[PDB]
Formats: structure tokens, sequence, C-alpha cells
């Protein structure tokens, strides 16, 4: 493809997962990009895979590390046109009795203030290529989720900041949108599942929780970030929803037995 | 004893007659207002007179525009003014997938649940300016996420959430609000003589209730506090859609980003 | 060129402005377009100017039109892999009081239930080719406009309907969207500001209700709609925004503290 | 009062403004309010001139403080009804560049994790009496602000935290919801508008921002308190909009046609 060609984007967390589906479908679509993840063994996978990724070790959380991914980036390819911030960790399920404040600052410093960090430093040079940033969310961000609070507390902060950040940088054209992902299929989850009591039941159980009836797919994500990049140029402060439908009624009214 | 918190001042509810309406009417009468019922359920608007001496019924369908032009002519030649109109008429048809549906059914669903709206508004704002009154539209969740089987219900709704909002916009230099209310699931009698028909009538009574976090089933007195609420308390509310679900549309019952 | 090639769209209301960009970036992506609309200059001149589009004179409110839509599409392709519902008027701007029921039922014909007949129609061979609906909305049906009662509510209604589809739908892997555009710059757009006191006043206005400072084109709309029809394969009931940030933060709503 | 007679209700950032609203409008309704806030925040005064009103200097950023504010108030009053978490700040308007991560934690302490810390620890009482929580928010979390990544990434965090909470603590009757302030008129604003050039003219665009053409008072977000409190009780996880309007239609959003 050549939607992005000669276009660099840098991608946090895209070592794995929902981060390489990105990763992925950007370099199908002729750009360069630069994983920045903690993720050495997946980071060091893709890049086998796939010639037009970089991987570099990279912690968002570690200013130093930031400003030598941006300055990096700069120095190898001149440019940077689309800052991917989907850094971030989804704790195990914890009632809030079982959360502590420390963790809860933990997940802060990674989920959020690492996409302030590399955002606030790339924005000189997304300005200079009217490039843009785009935002990995989460539905539960918008509607909640039980055992969660640290969690939906952060990608709730997220998607606020997409628009105080796309509102701030509307003067220079550099666009701020963020997807918020349903239930994304991934190998950890196959693998989860196969420890299940029953692994059919639970894989059909998660095919049936959004009204198309599987799980999302790492490439969905993706498609919709290359859209965001570089064909929505009157889109700024959205949240695309990636989600099968999930946030619908299906929730299905009661108002008859 | 009669409450004090909207004495004096005269409603309007549409829809009156029974279940979510009657709820309304209800609160409103115990706040002190006189409230008039526009319902075509002559039955269950004789029997609100009957137990409400602050209720008044009018037999009255809000598809005619004769009849609505009566309902605000005598509500004001009568009690001299209108402070409040609950726009609670519509019905919900049966379950119907889309090619189970007509043009023809559509839009006789949209004359009553959304253009019975709009022309009694219409009619009442002048009423409205005067007395800094405001206007409550009765919406549904399933205006704002769907539902299945429901194509022309759910248009309809969708319809009325917007219309509040433009209402909003057009009626904010005179100082009269305009919101909606957006119910969830809400126990009447109907929904459980419906219940008891089913094939399991204990499952589907649990499956009702834990359709939402909070575990059980709407009321109707609880629709009708948050409508008290906006009509007399809410003054810089204008425009909002005010959920009463019980949490249905949070992310319940739910992320498997694990399996 | 190839992201949708080989596939069948139906655009209403594609003669102009929002369609005709839609129509547009369908023709770029390789798929095969029947343009339905009521101007036979525009339609013809779209269809010469687009090779392989197919123009059809085409008023969605009458249900004889549909079925020949339909019918024709699938005589001449044997196949319908998306339906783009972008038939709909904007009238002047209108207060409450100059607004009449019957002015109402008309523009829901229009608006809505074109929409629907279509839609009904349409959903056989949709779900015989994991086809796709996209209707084009409005970011007003969301957060309101003033003037504009009968508009709004028939946008709100085009996007519930939306989510109500999608969930019906969805057993067959059909997938329904819609697209909220807020000010795109078209003739219309011009023809609305040239009604006003002061048409620059009122251009410049429409410009600055965005953050961004302009207004959008129909191709941005249009590749919204490619992209919900060819990549959003995990999408279904979604409002994707077209808006340029219109929504967003604190503006000026009111004319000339508590 | 009489209709939250009784009952024991905590809010934090109750010394002024907004929370003072707060404050005022839970005594009129007869319930005993202890205020969380610190010294120099007039909640001393509040104390001084209703006999309705506890005043604890309190920070909900220091843990022990939390603990004793709760501890206290169980040892005095005996129960637990409804805990308003509206301590907060907001910055003076800052752009991006004029951020940095240390201001963004210590906002995050104050607006967001002080929020946590006395939810947590409240919980077991509130379950007692079946009680709820509200937690003070911002229009601004839901459709962003200019000049203000921290404060709105802040209250993005409280929205959606409400959420969570409420799903967690259904399974007990305790519901969790939120206000959403827009432009109130309080000393702060007054404080922020000063900061500028024209404050007179940052005032009346301002007022301008509402479709009301007014901004909103304290009395009025504790009008809405009050009813979340006492009379939404099928309300969980709603966002209650008071901003008369702001987030609707068309409005001025750039300065001085498709590019």
């Amino acid at each position: 493809g050549t939607r992005y060609a000669g276009k660099v984007v840098v991608v946090t967390g895209g070592g794995r997962g929902i981060g390489a589906g990105i990763v992925r479908a950007f370099v199908n679509s002729g750009a360069r990009v630069v994983i920045c993840d903690k993720d050495e063994s997946g980071g060091r996978a893709l890049e086998q895979e796939l010639p037009g990724a970089v991987f570099i070790l990279c912690d968002v959380t570690q200013e130093d590390d930031v400003k030598t991914l941006v300055s990096e980036t700069i120095r190898r390819f001149g440019r940077l046109d689309c800052v991917v911030n989907n850094a971030g960790h989804h704790p195990p399920p914890q009632r809030p009795e079982e959360t502590s404040a420390q963790g809860f600052r933990q997940l802060l410093e990674l989920n959020l203030l690492g996409t302030y960090t590399l955002t606030k430093l790339a924005l000189p040079y997304l300005r200079k290529s009217q490039g843009n940033v785009i935002n990995i969310s989460s539905l539960v961000g918008a509607i909640g989720q039980a055992q969660a609070v640290p969690y939906v507390a952060t990608k709730g902060a997220v998607t606020a900041m997409t628009k105080a950040l796309a509102l701030d940088e509307s003067p220079y054209g550099v666009r701020v949108n963020c997807i918020s992902p349903g239930n994304i299929w991934t190998p950890l989850w196959e693998e989860l599942a196969a420890l299940m009591p029953d692994p059919r039941a639970s894989i059909r159980e998660g095919m049936l929780a959004q009204p198309l009836g599987r799980m999302g797919q790492p490439a969905e994500v993706g498609a919709a970030a290359v859209f965001l990049a570089s064909e929505a140029n009157f889109c700024t402060g959205i949240e695309l929803l990636v989600t099968g439908g999930a946030e619908l009624g299906y929730k299905a009214s009661r108002s008859t037995p």
C-alpha cells in the first residue's frame, strides 16, 4: 500500500497484540514505523518479520527514554508524522478494596502520563509535518467495567485528554484522535482460554459478548489507526469505537419480559 | 399532607393514565400541582382522578390537532396558567424484525410518539414563556443505544431526544427549559402480567431484575421524581437527557479482553 | 484503486455535494457505484465523468423507485455490497413557530423513511454478500442546532435507527453504521448562507464553528464512507463524527453573571 | 429538613464556591453535613453560620486525614449516608507546553486520588446505610476545554471512575453518580477572569457560552446533589449535566472555506 508512504510513525506498546496490529497496518501502508516498547521479545520479533519496522527498547514512563526516542527518530528518518500511544497495562480483576493508591499511581504513570510526555515532546515535529496523534483508549473508559477502578479511570483520562489536546493543537492543523477497542482477540487470550474449565464455552462466550458474534482482531484496530492518520483530515477529538457493537442495547431492553 | 415543591403550578402529562405516566402524575400531584391528564386511556385516567383530587382527566388524542387545541384551551381557561408539559404519550409495538415492519406502521408510530409531542409543545410554548415554565419529554434508553426487533420505536425515541436539544436551543432566550428523561426497564402491572405467561415466569422475572446493575427494575415513581426535579429544581439544566435506567447502559453483564 | 474493488455500492442523493463526494471516493476505491438521485443533469454528468458509475433517476420517497433501484442493481451486477443512505434535505432556518406538522411529515419522508424503505429492500442481498449499510446523519442529531427542530429530529432518528438495525442485522454479519458530518462546504451550504443578512459573515461563522477553523469537504465524508465499507470490519452501530471538532469545548451559544 | 432528614453527608472541598452550595443545600434538606476542607477554605466560617454543618480540617490527599474524617464522622453520628467528592482544583489556563508531568501528578492527587481514597474508606459504612456517592466532575471531561490538558484528564478520569465504582458497588445497593457542572459563577471563576487582560470581556464570554445566557449558581449544583442523594433511587453511574446547555449546538471554537 501507499496511503502513508514516506511517512514516519511512532507506536508505543507496539511489540505485540493490538499494538503490533497497528504497526503492521502502518508498514503495509508504506510507512516507516518506530516501535517504542519494553517488550523486547515481541518488538524484536516484529522487527524481524517486517522490514519497515524498527524496534527501540523504550519505557514511556522514563522521560530520558522518550527524549531519546524522539531525537533518534528525527535523526534517522528526518520527520515524524504520527504518534500512536498504545502503551498501557490492564491489571487483573481487582475489587476497589484489592487496589492501592500506590498501584493506581503506577498505572496512571504508564497508561496516562507516558502518553502525555511523548505527545508533548513530539508536538514540535508533528507541527512541522502537519501530523497527528492517535491515542488507544478503551470502551471501558466510556461505559465502565467492574473490578477495574484504576484501569477505567486511566482510560477515561486518555479519552478526555485527547479532546483537550485536539483543541490546543487545532490552530496548528495537528489532529488528535482516539480509538476505543472492545474485546480484541490476541494470542494471550487464546492461551488463557485453553486453561479454562471449558475452553469451548469460554471461547463462545467471548465471541457472543458483542453483536457481531466474534471478537475483534488487532488488524482491525490497525486499519482504524491508518484511517485516522491518512484519510480523516477533518476528524479531530473523536473517539472511534472498535467494539463490534458491545456498547449497544445487546443491555437489551426488558420493557417487556 | 400535600407537598409544596411545585405548589400552585399547572402540569399537563400526556399518556398519564397508567404506568410510567401515572407515576409522573402522582409525583406532581404530591408536590402540590394541578395535573391535567391527556390520554385516550379513560379507564386509567378516571381511576387516577378518583385517587387524586389534584389530577383532572381529559379524553385527548395528541395525534389530533383539535384535541390538543382543546387541551391547552381548557387548561388555561380553568387554571389560568401552564408551567410544565410532560410528553409521555407513546406506544411500544411488539417485537418486530425489520422485514416484519411496514412504512405505514412506522408513520403511525411517528405520529403518536414524535409529532404529538411536537404539536402540543408548539401550542403550549406561548403559555410556558409567560410562566417561565418547562418541557419534559419522556424518551427511552433504547433511543440512545438501540434495541433489537424495534427499528420504528428506536427511531422515534432517537428523534424525541434530539428534538429536545433543538427545542432547548430555540427556547433558551425565553428562559423556557426543555429536557428529557430516558427510562430503562420500568416495572408496570402490564410487565408483571406478561411475565406470568412466559415459559418460566420465575426465570423471566429474575432476568428482568438482573438486566441492570442495581438488580431490580425501576418504578414509575422514580421516573416521576426525576420529572419533579427537572421541573422544580433544575433551573440551569436545559437540553439534558436524564437516564433512569439503574445502570443498564454501563459495562455490565462487560469486557471480555480476558476470557 | 483496489480497496473496494469489484464491490457494488448504491448511493442515494449521490448527484451533488456530500453525495457526489461519496460516489467519487467509492469509484476511486475500485467499486461499481449506482447513483440514485432526482437531478437528471448532475446525475448524467457524474455518470459521464466516472467510468463504470451508473445513474438512475430515483426518488427514495417513492417505493416504486426504490424497488427499481434494487432490482436493476441486482439484475446488472448480481450482488449488492454497500448501501449509502445520503438522501435528505436541510430546510432553511426555521423557528418552531415557523414549522408545520405537514412540513415535518414530509421531511421525515425524505430524511428517514426513504432510508428505511431502501434498507429493508436491500437487506436480503446484503446478507448474501455480508455487505454493510452506511447512513449519513448529522452532528446536529447528537447536539442539537438552533432553528431546525424538524431537521434535528430526523437526524436523531437516523442515528438511532442505525443502532437498531445494527442489532437486528449483526446475526447475519451485516454491519450498519452512520457518519455524522458537521459543516461541510458545498453549494448547498453556500445557498443557505446566501439567504442570510450578511452571507460573508455567516460563512466566516461557519468556518470558525470548528476548532480547525475551516469547514469540511465532500471528499472527507467520502473517505470516511469508504473506510466504513471496506476496512471497519469490527465496527457496527457507530456514529463516525466528521465535524472538525465542532462538538468540543466551550463556544458562543448566546447573543448579547449567574 | 426534611427531604434528607436524619442523614449524614460528607462534602470534601465544601468550604466555598460549588462545595459550599452543596453544603448549604444538604443542610437545608435536614442533613448533618461534615465538611472536609483546608484551613483557609471557608469551612470554619460555614460551621459558624450553619448549626447543621461540622468543619473538619482535612486534606483529602493525606490518607491520615481521610481516615480521621471517616472515623470521626462515625464516632459522632453513627452512620454515613452520602459522600460528595468535590475536592479539586482548576489550574489557570495553560498550553500543553506550560504544563509539567509533576504538576499533572499533583493535580491527579487532588482531583482524582483523594476521591478514590475517601470512597474506599467510606464504602463499608455506605453499604450499611444503603447510601450513595456523588462525584463532582466537569463538563470539560466530556467535551474537552482549551488550555487545560491536566484538568480535563482528571475530570475524564473522575467521570469514568464513577461508572466503574457504580458497577462494583451496585451488588450492595450503593449508587455512585457524578455531576458535571459547566460554567458556575464563583470566586474561583472571578479569580480566573481577573487574570485576563479584560476581565469583563472574559466574564461576558463565559456567560454567553451557555444558550441560557448566564452562568450557573452553586445552589443549582447543590440542588442536583440533593436530588441524586435523596430521590434518584434508580440512577447509578449517571453523569448529570448542570451546564445551561453549553454542550448544545454550534458555537465559536476558533479565531480569525474548506481549505
